[PDB]
């Protein structure tokens, strides 16, 4: 027992971070069989992010611009090509540590481990979500770009997200495999503004199952309630909505604990409304939304990989 | 910006765990060189447990019973040996994946990463800090035993934790990679009652640190406070008491910010007498002690491993 925000060992993505440099600026690539993917914004001086025309400062590059390090071995690129907002390095080279892979664009209220590299070089790993607005509050520091977020399946690893951009409020934005932004964000240092950081509740519902199964029940409470009700009090307190594919992804958990679905919603309900009066839930004094339920089934059942 | 609990990259350690079976009995090992390291325990059955004679029941063990699996691999056992609570088993083959590595010991308070692994297998990595009454909260399954606990200084792996129990409670005990228990704790399902669970205050004050860094600055106040003073009410809400050595470790943090140590003292002061009022410090309602100072400027300035 006990429950932890927990990340995918990341030594297969370890074996994928290489360093790209391009003129001036150094960020992190992903090499993966003979290309090396990282952000198109490798291109540009800190000047030309203001109001960078990637397609213009394109037609001054040559493969023999983008300098790829591996550890201590230059990969000799062969060609490149921009796909939506990301650069794809043909290299002489295929990876040889390249492990069981997959391109996956996630949803909203999807968790995901970043392995945070700094020159190619990996830094540290922790678990986010995809927000509801398209943000995630990651750990990113200048130098983080091209770091990529991921989930694994046994032996095979699903790159869901490539670090860009730091916005003004300091929450993250960047894209998926293929160089499509999350969310409306774009390259450019202009301003862009997130919406509401709503809270993920089938989330939160996950890790309402997750503390009952690890004995924390203080906040189990006499109420059931209907989806329609607890969606208006949802809404009042920016929760998302719940829907009956919410409830139907909760079964599992619910059959695991015999605590009905909606009467977990009744719990959490009451602590909206009243709040946690001081206790804490799992180790938190806040309702925690970055569990999915694949994750406390997995966490809580203890699935393996490699 | 932002900042995060993060754990080191697993990459190092993943090529290190491999599975012990003894009798009926899995659990993880550690292959290290031409050594596997694992919870003496594993010689046990659940009856052996409650009262095990450790010495007893190895007479009864040779080389050949101790069955070791790396991957799709059996490992040739050419000797065993007790040193403390573990098992020291030397097989014919140095692990070829075995990085630069120390064994230390950590004092309460020092952070890890743990990656919990079942049958040889790692399933997740999380940041732990070794409590004041030497017990971590963990997150770990029947089978964990033998996950490590380690840091990372650029190459070489530091192991400090090896899971070997859990409490009545749900919390976890363990040892060093000698076999020594971290506390009073013994490899016996018997009563041991954990003793106070005190807040690590020096990475309270770190972590305000980061927060100041990452912009979350309301907690603030207009106070300063000495050592003295600021131990007496440590005192009264189970904290640990803060020292001159503790003040000096802060002293590179306190330069970055430009606050000085006793007034981020008389802030935490104030917010243990007042609470948060239900605001949030780098999305947390409680004061987050699992990272240390250096942790905080290693997160903060981009440190990288390989
Ligand atoms: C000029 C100082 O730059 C920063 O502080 N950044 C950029 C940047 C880019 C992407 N993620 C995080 C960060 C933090
Ligand atoms: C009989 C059921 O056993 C458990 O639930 N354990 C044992 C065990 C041993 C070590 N860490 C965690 C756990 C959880």
């Amino acid at each position: 027992s006990g429950f932890r925000k927990m990340a995918f060992p990341s030594g297969k993505v370890e074996g994928c971070m290489v360093q790209v440099t391009c003129g001036t600026t150094t960020l992190n690539g992903l090499w993966l069989d003979d290309v090396v993917y990282c952000p198109r914004h490798v291109i540009c001086t800190s000047e030309d992010m203001l109001n960078p025309n990637y397609e213009d400062l394109l037609i001054r590059k040559s493969n023999h611009n983008f300098l790829v390090q591996a550890g201590n071995v230059q990969l000799r690129v062969i060609g490149h090509s921009m796909q939506n907002c990301v650069l794809k390095l043909k290299v002489d080279t295929a990876n040889p540590k390249t492990p069981k892979y997959k391109f996956v664009r996630i949803q909203p209220g999807q968790t995901f481990s970043v392995l945070a590299c700094y020159n190619g070089s990996p830094s540290g790993v922790y678990q986010c979500a995809m927000r509801p607005n398209f943000t995630i509050k990651g750990s990113f520091l200048n130098g983080s770009c091209g770091s990529v977020g991921f989930n694994i399946d046994y032996d095979c690893v699903s790159f869901c997200y490539m670090h860009h951009m730091e916005l003004p409020t300091g929450v993250h934005a960047g894209t998926d495999l293929e160089g499509n932004f999350y969310g409306p964000f774009v390259d450019r240092q202009t301003a862009q503004a997130a919406g509401t950081d709503t809270t993920i509740t089938v989330n939160v519902l996950a890790w309402l199952y997750a503390a009952v199964i690890n004995g924390d029940r203080w906040f189990l409470n006499r109420f059931t309630t209907t989806l329609n009700d607890f969606n208006l009090v949802a809404m009042k307190y920016n929760y998302e909505p719940l829907t009956q594919d919410h409830v139907d992804i909760l079964g599992p958990l619910s059959a695991q604990t015999g605590i009905a679905v909606l009467d977990m919603c009744a719990s959490l309900k009451e602590l909206l409304q009243n709040g946690m009066n001081g206790r804490t839930i799992l180790g938190s004094a806040l309702l925690e939304d970055e569990f999915t339920p694949f994750d406390v089934v997995r966490q809580c059942s203890g699935v393996t990989f490699q």
